[PDB]
């Protein structure tokens, strides 16, 4: 019962067709006459036997997130490596060719005219460079979005046009005049570490080359490779930690040596942000600062309490001091790209905040966790402490009465009344002061919990982001009208989404520092109740001290008695 | 600086004006030529120197709050025998003459045609007789709130017919037809108890006498009053206390003897209810059981768990089976009147359900404190007994010790050796158990507390007779339209006021019974808390019998020692 469901594509034969089991729901797609095309085929049948969707979302207009093009290439790069290893020049590297799967909750990346390179556009004879050109100018097509070099230009002219350009400059802005800045370096609106970008620029640098001969790197062969495939093994090897300070707004990838401690990054963090190390608070995403022993990261500073804390295109700048810039249509989905781009990077900031604020939450639940602990030993230790002194009071009075028979027969030593005095005077000298504190401040804690939390307006903002998106994909369903209306909608999203930043903004930066105030308190209170602590053990081992040392005299003086 | 404010009325020279200081605030009014009226007006001043307001709202058209007007009944009645004391017959007993003062949050009453009586409308001499009249008729106007004897109908005829009836008849309801059921009995409708109505319903034949020499009571001269007047203060004696029973929905009054005691009583209520005495519980406004020893009350059943649990008027029953019944103004007003009274009912019915709510939840309340505070006193007595097996352990073996070494005197008997084995024994057999069933039961009493109410649904029924009533008050906007239109909406009204009831009824008849069985686990809760604790103590007793018996033999065979 495999039932025919909407096909998949288009195939050579005929139409990619999807297609499930009914009772198993197994989604199956089926590939659909010259026996040279069939032969090859059957050619299909025996070498495969032996995206564009999301890059089309509005969303993504920018480009992608880069940890998730990054496992792109490694996915895609696994499997060029593969096909070329096999004598496979796929030829048709596009993100058409590439139907997710979401195991495990991972897109893995599989295979089945922007990317016709010049070798293969040209000439019929062609080299592994086809697909290193047109997998590199795929892979700037997810990072930007659009067409590395000349993007909206005729393929014909496309071609020869980079074919006599400088072959280092990897991306070629065409201004409005028709002069282009062939530029060897990536477009600045992205959500890239320059760390990864300047070894991607070298790598692109190698997939931009626009002779095919010299396309690619050279072979080199103890790791059995172009440099191409070794400089993404070096961005797989790239092992940084992003850590945001909390009281910069501020994040910093740190590159990570496969050997250094967390304290000679502590010493890193002290170097490349000025907060002091002893007072460099590190919570997770659990809040939880690693024992530094060891090898997104909350800074925080422990010592301070208050925490005080752009568009860079100029043109949406002007559009939020002139909204009646007359921009055409390619303009105006540029700059509201660069908009969407910039208020959905404010979403993912105040979105971490939020979480910043959670691991200080959660960080100290788990401090008053421990104090209640403490506590309530405290608790114990101290009921059976005074009735430690309570039955030993009890037994000094009636061996003071017994002793007193005994002076009655005059046999011992007066420093017995004068031990047992001194002896009930350390009884007397041993609380809930501290209790109170704990209890109280327990309460400023519950109201910590009660005090009202402003993400509510980021999902306003949210929802505004959502609305500039909506106009821009009224910019993608008629980019054909060639308007040059103003975006005023477009700055009033952008003032509230300032406004509404900056209230929720103070708003958990004055709840921040009450958490850090009481934080501090709690600290405050440890060591006294540990110390405490300590001094109530004590005495209940003086005690038993003072126990054992009256029974002492208690047993040898009988045997005194008990000698003649 | 007296400023003239809006005038309080018209005086008999001109209009009673009121002003005010502007620097004190002080409302004080100001009365404004024959020289026999002027002469009389300085006889009012000699004389003095010597609420139809509320009766016009439409909220209460049938009529007041019974012991409001019983209030009144006191403030004017003392008013209008400390005049007849004076010598003064005042004429003129109408709720225009009734200016209240809100002292202390209490209206006090005070003096400054429906009401001529007929040896004042027909006669030039009188009698106090008038006042007698115009007194009761006052207070049956504040009763029903209208006319006792032929509402609306020409004071000539009015006068000469009841002038010519019954005079023990204390109710004219002139019908549709034109024929009137002279009666002696009040209308139904009411807010009355009939053990207050009956005496009031005499003192009533005795003021609406026709007869002016026989109008009032024959003068009682040991209390110096008529009968009316003795009457009225057996209405100041009658003292009675209001039960509902919540099993029932059923409040009863309970006439109070100045002698009887709670639990005779209780004797009451167990035959007037059929519920036992023991599991009577009376809850208070506070939900307070009273001391039984002592002389609105809450009554639950204390055995029972699920608690189980209409329009008089028939006309407007008639409307909720079709509204379009054709009344005229008189008997829309009438029966529009008599459905306010209804659902003003409703409300006060359920608005006390959740006043006997909420003593059942803060005795609950009062219950849990109690618990906690036996249940930290069974921690502390259960830290420092554990204590006492811990160093009364110690000092038997330290004891068995030294006594092991007298054995090598070989100086005691072996009981000795299982005596103290058998009090070590002792120290074995002795939690938190309980304690947990604390907790956990703590636990479903903030849930309690969690537990949504459906007050907001009687705010809703409230908007509703809001609603009913400003229908109503189209009504008395305009009496003189004489529609015929239906009243579906006041149907709507209602029938939702029926659902809401029974919604908001379940709603807490289940929250109302797991109090019960929360409350009732309470009490179970209680007397094992209470037999362990003095288990507790008198295991520490015993701790000191064998410690101080120990220590006994210790000093005794000592001083056996010190013998010879």
């Amino acid at each position: 019962p495999w039932e025919m469901r909407e096909r998949l594509g288009t195939g050579g034969f005929g139409n990619v067709c999807l297609y499930q089991h009914r009772e198993l729901d197994l989604k199956i797609a089926i590939k659909s006459l010259s026996t040279k095309n069939r032969e090859r085929w059957c050619h299909e049948i025996q070498i495969m036997k032996k995206l564009r969707k999301l890059l089309n979302k509005p969303e993504n207009c920018c480009g992608l997130k880069e940890s998730q093009i990054l496992s792109l290439l490694s996915d895609i790069g696994s499997g060029i490596r593969y096909l070329h290893e096999n004598k496979i020049i796929h030829r048709d590297l596009k993100p058409e060719n590439i139907v997710l799967q979401d195991v495990g909750g991972k897109i893995i990346h599989k295979i089945i005219l922007q990317y016709l390179a010049p070798e293969l556009f040209e000439n019929k004879p062609y080299t592994a460079t086809v697909d290193y050109w047109s997998f590199g100018t795929m892979v700037f097509e997810c990072i930007a979005g659009y067409r590395p070099f000349l993007h909206h230009l005729q393929p014909f002219t496309w071609h020869e046009k980079i074919k006599k350009k400088d072959p280092k400059c990897i991306f070629a802005c065409e201004e409005m005049s028709g002069e282009v800045r062939f530029s060897s370096h990536l477009p600045q609106p992205n959500s890239l570490c320059s760390l990864i970008v300047e070894p991607m620029e070298n790598w692109l640098q190698l997939m931009l080359n626009w002779d095919p001969q010299q396309r690619g790197g050279p072979v080199d062969l103890t790791l059995k490779q172009p440099r191409c495939f070794v400089l993404m093994d070096h961005i797989l090897n790239l092992k940084i930690v992003h850590i945001l300070n909390m009281t910069s707004a501020k994040i910093i990838s740190f590159l990570l040596p496969p050997d250094e401690s967390l304290h000679s990054l502590q010493s890193r963090i002290e170097r490349e942000t000025g907060i002091n190390t002893g007072s460099q608070e590190l919570l997770s995403e659990t809040g939880i600062s690693l024992d530094p022993r060891k090898p997104m990261v909350y800074l925080f500073d422990k010592s301070k309490t208050v925490y005080e804390g752009r568009s860079l295109s100029d043109c949406v700048n002007y559009i939020v001091q002139d909204s009646k810039i007359q921009l055409p249509i390619i303009q105006l989905r540029k700059v509201w790209a660069e908009a969407v781009h910039y208020v959905s990077g404010l979403k993912e900031d105040y979105s971490r905040l939020f979480q910043g604020q959670r691991a200080a939450m959660l960080s100290l639940l788990r401090y008053n966790a421990n104090l209640t602990k403490m506590k309530n030993t405290l608790i114990s230790a101290s009921q059976q402490l005074k009735a430690k002194l309570e039955f030993f009071h009890k037994s000094i009075q009636l061996d003071l009465e017994r002793y007193s028979e005994q002076m009655t027969y005059g046999i011992s030593s007066e420093k017995m009344l004068k031990a047992w005095k001194e002896m009930e005077e350390k009884a007397i000298h041993y609380i809930g002061y501290l209790e109170d504190q704990i209890m109280s401040l327990h309460a400023e804690i519950m109201e910590l919990q009660k005090s009202p939390y402003g993400r509510r307006q980021g999902d306003l903002m949210e929802s505004l982001e959502q609305r500039a998106i909506d106009l821009y994909k009224q910019l993608k369903h008629r980019p054909s009208d060639h308007s040059y209306s103003d975006s005023t909608e477009m700055v009033k999203i952008i003032v509230h989404t300032v406004q509404s930043q900056d209230r929720v903004l103070k708003e958990l930066f004055g709840h921040l520092s009450k958490l850090l105030g009481c934080k501090q308190k709690i600290i405050d209170l440890l060591p006294k109740v540990e110390v405490a602590l300590s001094n109530i053990k004590e005495a209940d081992n003086t005690v038993m001290f003072m126990q054992g040392k009256r029974q002492k005299e208690i047993w040898h003086l009988l045997k005194i008695a008990c000698t003649q």
